[PDB]
């Protein structure tokens, strides 16, 4: 009396920001965010339903994840297990292969979605990953998706956006180096933040018809630094910026003022992602080498959309 | 035929931030500053107009200025020439004794006023250096003194700030490491900015009367920050901070938690400042030389206005 399923789903990366919710429970965004799925970072997670299990097991890269590690999980566990009447406890056992925890709420839904047999289409699955985690909802899509914000539950998901192949193009290097909600309810800044997502995203979308980088980077790398300015209004403000940031934020200007055209975004920790068209991405490694060793460069390029496997 | 007068001036912190312009021409600005006037660092000038001179003449620290180097001090000449009807070239010889800009326009304003014999109250000379710079009206004043915007050139001056002699408990310890406009003309934040200055002006206030350091403390250092974020929401967004900003206000943060009640403030360039109360400084300086070298923390106390001399 068992039932278990399988899938992978790779990371992405956020280049309109998903920044505050509008719904805590439901997690319903208080803006539509937009992200490339990346080729070289992605989880596979099996999860087994069983009668004969006692309680809920996660095991993350082979090793037993205790109950604060867990938190996640079972609680996705239990909202699929309520929506699908499933009384039987489960262990997940996760794999990661290189946003990870995004990636892996998101093959946990498509894994879950095998299991109990739930027959989702795309967009409810994308619904699903994201009761779990909003940039989950993205990765069950490749190339360039796109979170709708939605007004509820029904209508908040998430959608390739076709490119004609542009994603084929481009390339990520990384630079290895409470408060979203605080910043929602207290930063005097968040109103601004608001008033300029749409916007962006109309650029966005307006650029990948058009195939335009320059334009494509110039809105992605504003729209980042407008998230990060509003972390300096919350009350009380705060930095998810280290000295090394600013350092490769330095360093990408400056490969801009030397010819090659690179962009860079940050998310709620230190690490530096820059945007780049895959002719250039070799140029930039060997120019950020001056400053920062081989093992904090690690090139990505376009990934797909989640893979579902019986198991 | 000639006419001289000296005077010296020292530089001030700016606790609650002169930020962004409402008249270029008068610098009358878009809201009230406050700052500290510091005794370790000052400016000394003398001033003189003579009939025999052929052409304004700026040297600083020994070192005669270039035109582009001298343009504010002549801005300055003409408009102070223009209100006395003097005709007559200048020579400028300032000193600086180690925010000097400043402290140099506010000593050059005195210098004339006693050279041109304009007998300025401390309130006409204070809305005379404020035509050289918006800084330099504050420095006119000791300890605490506040730059009231006002609606015109003949209400927007500067005041000293009776603490009861407060700020002699206080010291600042310097830690060494085209914007502002771009930020009130293009910034989603900057109206966030402004809608909180108010505010952070009526709490010091309000903490100078009970002399409570930790409230002083705490809103000029969500102030300061306020204003770093409007920045990063510029069209282009940057930012005046350099990883070293970082690095000094993280341990700033990290003084506090060890129990030392301390503050940072920026301006536009990288350096950090630290307001501390006089007990604690050496125990500051001790901590910080963890990661800063002696020659980069430089202490200072509350200084006085600026002080008048007849050659």
């Amino acid at each position: 009396a068992m039932l278990s399923g399988k899938a992978r789903a790779h990371t992405n990366i956020a280049l309109i920001k998903y920044w505050g919710k509008a719904n805590e429970e439901y997690i319903l965004p208080m803006n539509s965010s937009l992200s490339l799925t990346l080729d070289a970072f992605y989880t596979e997670t099996t999860v087994t339903f069983d009668a004969h299990y006692s309680e809920d097991v996660f095991i993350l890269n082979g090793i037993l994840q205790n109950e604060k590690q867990t938190k996640k999980v079972k609680e996705f566990l239990n909202l699929v297990r309520q929506q699908a009447d499933c009384t039987w406890f489960a262990k997940v056992e996760s794999q990661n292969f290189v946003a990870s925890s995004a990636s892996g709420l998101a093959a946990l839904a498509g894994a879950c979605n095998v299991a109990l047999g739930l027959n989702l289409s795309a967009k409810d699955l994308s619904r699903l990953a994201r009761r779990g985690s909003g940039s989950a909802c993205r990765s069950i899509f490749g190339g360039f998706a796109q979170w709708n914000k939605g007004h509820s539950d029904e209508t908040s998901f998430a959608e390739n956006i076709p490119a004609n192949n542009w994603e084929n193009e481009l390339a990520m290097l990384f630079i290895l180096i409470d408060g979203m909600k605080r910043t929602v309810e207290t930063s005097s800044f968040y109103q601004g933040w608001l008033d300029n997502v749409e916007k962006d995203l109309s650029q966005v979308h307006e650029a990948i018809k058009t195939k335009d980088f320059p334009r494509l980077g110039e809105i992605i790398e504003a729209n980042g630094l407008r998230m990060h300015g509003t972390t300096l209004g919350a009350v009380p403000p705060f930095t998810y910026w280290s000295p090394g940031s600013l350092q490769a934020m330095a360093l990408v200007r400056q490969a801009r003022a030397k010819g090659i055209p690179c962009y860079f975004t940050m998310d709620a920790g230190p690490n530096v992602k820059v945007l780049v068209e895959k002719k250039n991405l070799e140029a930039l490694k060997t120019f950020l080498s001056e400053h920062f060793s081989k093992e904090q460069l690690v090139p990505a390029f376009a990934g797909p959309g989640i893979e579902l496997f019986e198991t």
